[PDB]
């Protein structure tokens, strides 16, 4: 990885819309925090409803009949895609080093894994631009009936925090490789990254007001994306109560369509012919990657009681292990949260175990005086109806329970009103192909974890959302279909 | 051959009460609510009034079906698929007999139940039995030392509420994907027409498919629907319906357990006429486009936009055709046109034709109680409709038909483009250029070109904006009964 | 299973054009054998040239654009065909005793596993009939392009005796699901069944021409429907051997579609942590089934050395108990071999067997005095390089090779131009994934053998064959691709 | 149009093995010709049997299983593909002017169209690496089944001579895309330019082995392609007789998969009621693109009796106004046609059309003094049955016909051996839609013609070829399908 500056100059911080850059109609700024020092790093334009209006507008006037957008040949916009994604690789290091710098992850994961997704995501939706075929259909009687796939139209597009760059390429590859036309709204936590995208958008040449980018809050610009009379289909990624928030607003508004990705508590399960070593240490990354920030975190971690003892010694010793520190210094494993009030969030949920009689084996406190640091926790001996068992703590916060045979564990991990992942670490063929059909999850690894790619679709099943993102799956919540049934003067097959 | 037998004018009725489990309940409450023959007026019998409770055991027996294991689950696809068409040569050995309750429940003249709606019920069911073990999954070639797959599962438990218009159709529309994906199901039928939808639920048993994989509660709509919509047990609800009550569905599932949801709501259907159309086909297909089902349909042709050369014409030989269609008993082999389903739509209906006149509209033919029995409507036209007119924009689900004026083919695309509805629409030329281009142009779910209402198992069907969300019918109707698992497992070494 | 008519009565012994008997041209006669007996079961007519030109004229007049076969609904296509295995169904035990008669198979297999496939078959292709879509297409320009998926044509169809009804069904259902019309050419050896479908063909109401039935000798009425220049595709069943006479005809007349399916030497790969009991049961099935006449035998057996010995002493005495008999009785597992050709061929192999060191095990003779019953046949420490381990017998005759490493497996196994099939019997996940993506085989079974369904397609790499019959890729060497391109006035998203 | 250089240097001439260039073994070296001026280019290595048996090698270990090719993300031979098209369009003035200096057409098509199709084709294709998914199928039983998409193997590649650089892209994208390996011969007339594309190839990071190039003759090189016992599966294109020839090689050697793309004599049929002014011109373009030498040239012109004599008159004028020069001069519309032997074989069948009783109403002989010039020829009064209404004469000949009814038309049209391509002009709806219902040939062009896509299919009915090029069908003949069937302990939905 070539040397980050840990300093990285902000050179976009307002609106965006018609590839142009606006302050909010109010004038309004709100500034964004460096997690890892707790220090303002610059102000954004603060968006709300009359800027959503605007960038709604435009977008809406982008995706005109007739309009450059709408008339661009289908394999151009995968050169558009492709062109975007080599003017991000461009600019890799920079915007790695923003990434960092703005959501507090540690700057060798921000380049080798992030900023590579992202490429990785927007490559692959540029070839699907051409190939999302539709049909022609063998009616009855004597009709010619075929399927158009147009896009959906103007998509709001609401994007969390813990991954802005790839969040934010999830929503832009199979919207754009489609047609749409984009309003998006970015965490207030974390804007600067993909304002950035946003200027290489327009170098790109996508012409203007098919992305448009509104920082600001959620219940003001998020809100107003999510209730607005003109926009077609709103995506959300963040929290499950949001999530209700925002499908209750579709309901109460235009009846757009809704899809919907949320948090998890997902089961790791660890069979005793399991790998020890590489079991240990993918349960390890499961949970604690991304500083615990991840929807898909394996935060149950079932493991069988022969096994369990050995497991729970290894998993400590790792924990206390990863080295938590400044995120551009290389050795860091463990960045800070990513403000004061997920920080908050995690130390009552800490608390709320102790009180709960789950058993403290490491971490547990404060890593540092500046910033938002949380060293590593392990709970062990943690059961089904504990607070930390059930709901998503997204924090380096880990929970260990033992059980004993196959059926058990299938009971207790789909026993959950989430569904978005789970795992199975085994050598057994049976074990694993029992195990892969009967986890009610949207993903389930077999021998390791959070393995993505953009090929395979990833979603939640019960409240852990609707609907899938990456892969075929991704392009269809972009798509409206449109039945055409034409009388001929004699049908032949 | 379309020849129909003589029809029982009175079909005993044999099911009026909960389906559960493969069992008849009557409601907890013990409560019932009379359904109406609406050629007289008059109570056909009582039906459980189904209510949450009822709802809950409902959704238990659903749940239970489900669980894996279960002789459903473990059902081989394949043999789903058998079950459906065994449900479907059941139906036809009773279709004289269904066709007969559907019309007396319903309105809708007999002939039609017996050649359309049972046929087409026939058609969904053993179209989607073919689906049922073809719905495949994929593997992908993921980057890496991985070997990564989707399974195509079932949602699990589907709650499906459907309208009144037409009952044995919905229902098939509903079953069919629903049961070829391996879910299992409690439907909440319209309290305007449960009897036919009760009847199937015994041949569901009969056909063997196992308890609890369809359940059947019938009801009112704030009272059983409502509780399907927010039950936190319930995984996915489809609703047909309009568009005002799609909204609470969809509030209630994001106030719930954020349920998946599908809708088809209500329509107004812009029917393009331009100058060059065949005068006779055009004139007959936009009469059926209105007034088919007692204009009963969601994606009736309810904006009929002839183009100024051929305006004169076409409205002397609507309003011709319009004064001759018959009205009367459904069971009458010269009636074209039943009863509206209710006390409430007939006067719904009534209230629309008095706005019409209100506003201007011209009114052409009919705009009145056809008889002092029942819920008769005659045939109506309005000539010289404008956009803004209340008839113009709002659906008015019965035989009212609206005839605008339009000059250029840019007008009309604009015009027919302006509202909220987009469900359907048509257009009737002989050019192909003009075709391709309003095809194209038109934001509708299902374009028409040189037809209207045509419909098949095969083709999906769904609106653009607030006419619904997502399709039914075809392989795309299985979209929504579906939850895709990706599983990803790390292999030694991973090659082409 | 319902007791079986042991004599049955033919009803139909001509060929079959525009839904009615037709005597040969020649007026010539041939005799079928029920293999059981060696006695003459009834004359057959001779198909030859002439005859097989009737049927494709018959053939291609029902094809011709406006006619019922054309015009029909394609969901309709799919009633006919439903209507079809109805009524095979309701005739279950008459061609299931039928099928015995004529080939020699058990009853009891004829009726449960044959039949079975058949309407399992039948009813699949039914449900494809009117799903199989073609696509609208984004092409640049101002343009709409999509695709029609046409039926090829006339097709010809030559099949084998080994699974005669099971083996008609594989080429009539997915050939009428896509609306082709069908000269078929079956095997001289078992003509009867398939002749009598062709009376229910005519009764459930397929329209004259659409299915015609030639029954002749291969170099004769075969090779006229190869050579023919009216016949569009052609899809042959048989040995690799005849597999090229029909490739060179198609070539060497008009350039036909041609697909095949041919011969194996498939390898059953037994991992020192299989399954012992499991496994010999399933190596036993997977060789020995349909008295070892089966394209997709298990016909190198390979175990891992640590459980040589174990496994050969067990397969030998379960291949010493395999009951040889009449096919009618219950308790037959293996009838007689199908002719006297077949018969001597096999013979001549076993002779090879002791000729080359194999070590005969048990069997190895002829099992009866009349019929053309041989010995269930193991041989032991049998080599690559050995006749019997490289060519396929067709018949009650075992081989058991020894191996030591996976990698060494993989190289032995795939060292053969035949890849029809395989199969991996192992506990452990990571084997068998490795095994079943290194081998090259059209199909690898895990911890099973003989496992098909309707539904997974099936064919051969290298010289096993070329194209896949069954599920949906079944469809594609039945469909011919049309493109139209339609210039628009404005083209849009 | 970039200013061209009109004598471009040739950097590459030899054989292209294992990423390096080789002599023949046999030291032999042949001509290429400037069609332009007759002149030689240079001398290209005569790659003959044993040349072959070097490359057939070179990519059957560049195939074996744990190669770095075979290892490779699907994703990154997509990777591949897309910077293989940015370098050849790095280099796209200079390709553009090599292939009008060895094939003769205008520079200013080579620039537009050829190179622009190349790049479109090969990056359309990118897209497609890592998105052709197989099937997880829902069989009967306990059994997990589903299906892998692998690569053919060593791919045989034969192509022709009038697009030299579009018909190596049409055949190397599929098969890059999908992990083939690659024998490729290109036509002894045109070689120069897939030759530098091999450099490319190189440059682009292909492993060695994966593209192999061998310049050379047919009945040597090309034939020892076809007949090879270590190459799995043939593509080719070019002379219907040749594609005989192929197929009885295939089926004489090792069964490989063959699929064919052959001449034509498509229909362009114009209705009394077509755009007379657009119909004139696109009928002129269907005939006289490139130098008349398309396999999908419209080269029967059917024309309605109401319009003949004015669609006549029209073409005539149009004909006789056709810039006939030297192609590298931007006025330039036909350059010359590719060597002595197709010129004289197109003046052989002009003067067969004078013979026969067709009405030469415009050039019918030799354009210049130098070179292989042929003014544009167009004969009126042609009738179904004259030899130049029947053969494909790859020139700048042109066939006009009357008819009277559409019946009539689709007869006539339908009545042919051949079925490549046809397009109908007309602006009735039901028209369009019954001719192209109705037309037998691969791709039917409505008010339009010669109008290609990347996305969609390309192949002929009847003896214009079998399978499918280009879309998502082009990458059905480089897959080999596998079934995986597994037991499981229990299935379930
Ligand atoms: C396989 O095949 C071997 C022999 O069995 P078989 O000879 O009965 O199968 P085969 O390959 O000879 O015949 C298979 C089918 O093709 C037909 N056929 C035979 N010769 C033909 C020709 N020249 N042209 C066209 N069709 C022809 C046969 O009539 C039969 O229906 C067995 O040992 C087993 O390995
Ligand atoms: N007998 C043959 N076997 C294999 N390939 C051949 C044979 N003859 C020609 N070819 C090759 O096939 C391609 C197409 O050639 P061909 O069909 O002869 O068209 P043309 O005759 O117009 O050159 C060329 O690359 C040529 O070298
Ligand atoms: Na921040
Ligand atoms: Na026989």
């Amino acid at each position: 990885v070539p040397a980050p500056n840990q300093q990285p100059e902000v050179f976009c911080n307002q609106i965006f819309i018609n590839n142009e850059w606006h302050d909010a109609v109010s004038r309004k700024t709100f500034p964004t925090v460096n997690p890892s020092t707790g220090e303002v790093i610059c102000q954004v334009a603060e968006g709300d409803k009359e800027d959503v209006d605007k960038a709604v507008k435009a977008a809406r006037a982008a995706f005109q009949l007739g309009s450059p957008w709408r008339r661009m040949d289908a394999s151009h916009r995968g050169r558009l895609l492709n062109r975007l994604a080599d003017l991000i690789e461009r600019d890799r290091t920079y915007l790695a080093a923003l990434e960092t710098l703005d959501n507090g992850k540690p700057y060798v994961i921000s380049y080798l894994v992030d900023l590579d997704m992202v490429l990785k995501c927007l490559r692959y939706y540029a070839g699907w631009a051409d190939k999302y075929h539709g049909k022609t259909i063998p009616i009855d009687g004597d009709f010619f009936s075929y399927t158009r796939h147009e896009p959906v139209g103007v998509c709001g597009q609401i994007i969390p925090w813990n991954f802005p760059l790839l969040m934010q390429a999830w929503k832009l590859g199979p919207a754009l490789a489609t047609g749409n036309v984009v309003v998006m709204k970015v965490a207030e936590q974390t804007p600067l990254t993909a304002l950035y995208v946003a200027n290489l958008i327009k170098e790109a040449g996508f012409p203007p007001g098919v992305v448009n980018i509104v920082p600001g809050f959620g219940p003001t610009a998020g809100a107003a994306i999510a209730s607005h009379e003109d926009v077609d289909k709103v995506a959300f990624t963040g929290s499950t109560e949001i999530g209700r928030v925002i499908q209750v607003a579709a309901g109460s508004s235009n009846l757009k369509r809704v899809t919907l990705q949320l948090g998890g508590k997902s089961p790791n399960i660890i069979m005793s012919d399991a790998d020890m070593d590489w079991a240990v240490e993918q349960a390890h990354f499961a949970l604690f990657f991304n500083q615990g920030q991840s929807c898909s975190a394996g935060s149950r971690t079932f493991v069988q009681e022969d096994i369990y003892d050995e497991f729970v010694e290894r998993s400590v010793a790792r924990a206390k292990s990863r080295v938590v520190g400044n995120p551009f210094d290389s050795k860091t494993e463990q960045g800070p949260q990513v403000d004061e009030t997920q920080f908050k969030k995690i130390l009552g949920y800490i608390n709320t175990g102790k009180q709960e009689g789950a058993k403290l084996l490491c971490g547990g406190g404060i890593a540092a005086d500046r910033g938002y640091f949380i060293q590593p926790t392990v709970f062990g001996d943690v059961q089904d109806g504990m607070t930390i068992a059930k709901e998503e703590i997204f924090g380096p916060v880990m929970q260990i329970l033992k059980f004993k045979t196959i059926e058990e564990v299938v009971g207790r991990a789909n026993n959950s009103t989430y569904g978005l992942a789970a795992a199975v670490f085994t050598k057994d063929l049976d074990k694993a192909n029992y195990l892969s059909q009967a986890l009610q999850a949207g993903t389930v690894w077999v021998n390791c974890y959070d393995v993505f790619g953009a090929q395979s679709p990833f979603g939640g099943y019960k409240m852990s959302g609707s609907g899938r993102e990456l892969g075929e799956y991704g392009l269809q919540a972009y798509t409206e279909v449109k039945t055409v049934t034409v009388k001929v003067p004699q049908k032949n097959s």
